[PDB]
C-alpha cells in the first residue's frame, strides 16, 4: 500500500514512518530538506516538498498522506494554515485518506487551540474528502504512552479504517 508521510523526520511521524515500513508499505517520505532522512532512507521513496508547496499531483500517487506536520518551532505557528492548504487541495476528492496526527497535552505539534481550529475547518468540509483526525491516549515523553505504540494505532487505522472522516482519540 501507497503511504506517504509529511513531517517524516519529527518524533511521531518517525516512528508512523517505521511502522509503516515494517508493516510491508511502499512508503515515501515528504520533506522540505532530505537532509537528516537521506542517511537513514535509502531505501524509501523520497519527495523534497513543504507542505505548502504540496499539489493534488503528488498527493494523488499515495493512498494514504499522514499529515505528522509540526517538526520545529516555525511549523508549530502554521499548523491551521497548512492543513488549510490540504484541504483546499483535496477538496471533492477520496483519492488519498488524509490521516491528520495530533498529540494532547519543545512540542512542536499542534496546539490545543490550534487543533480545534483544524477540527472546526475539517468539520467545514465534513463530507467534501476523504479525512480522519487521530489524537493519542495519553502523554509521550523523550526515550501511559510511547511514540511507538501511537504509531502503531495510527497504522492500524490505516490498514482497518474505523473512523474515515472523523477525529477520534485511542483508546485502551
Amino acid at each position: 500500500m501507497k503511504i506517504g508521510i509529511i513531517g517524516a523526520t519529527g518524533r511521531a511521524g518517525s516512528r508512523i514512518l517505521e511502522e509503516a515500513k515494517n508493516r510491508g508499505h511502499e512508503v515515501t517520505a515528504i520533506v522540505r530538506n532530505a537532509g537528516k532522512i537521506t542517511q537513514t532512507h535509502k531505501d524509501i521513496n523520497i519527495l523534497q516538498k513543504d507542505i505548502f508547496d504540496l499539489t493534488l499531483s503528488d498527493l494523488s500517487d499515495q493512498n494514504v498522506v499522514v499529515d505528522a506536520y509540526g517538526i520545529s518551532p516555525d511549523e508549530a505557528e502554521k499548523h491551521v494554515t497548512s492543513l488549510d492548504h490540504l484541504i483546499s487541495v483535496l477538496n471533492g476528492t477520496v483519492s488519498p485518506r488524509l490521516l491528520v496526527v495530533g498529540g494532547a497535552a519543545a512540542p512542536y505539534y499542534p496546539t490545543a487551540r490550534a487543533q480545534a481550529k483544524q477540527l472546526e475547518h475539517l468539520k467545514s468540509h465534513q463530507a467534501e474528502f476523504s479525512w480522519t483526525y487521530i489524537s493519542p491516549s495519553a502523554m509521550f515523553e523523550p526515550g501511559f504512552i510511547s511514540m511507538e505504540d501511537y504509531a502503531i494505532a495510527v497504522l492500524d487505522e490505516i490498514e482497518r479504517p474505523n473512523h474515515l472522516n472523523e477525529h477520534f482519540t485511542v483508546a485502551g
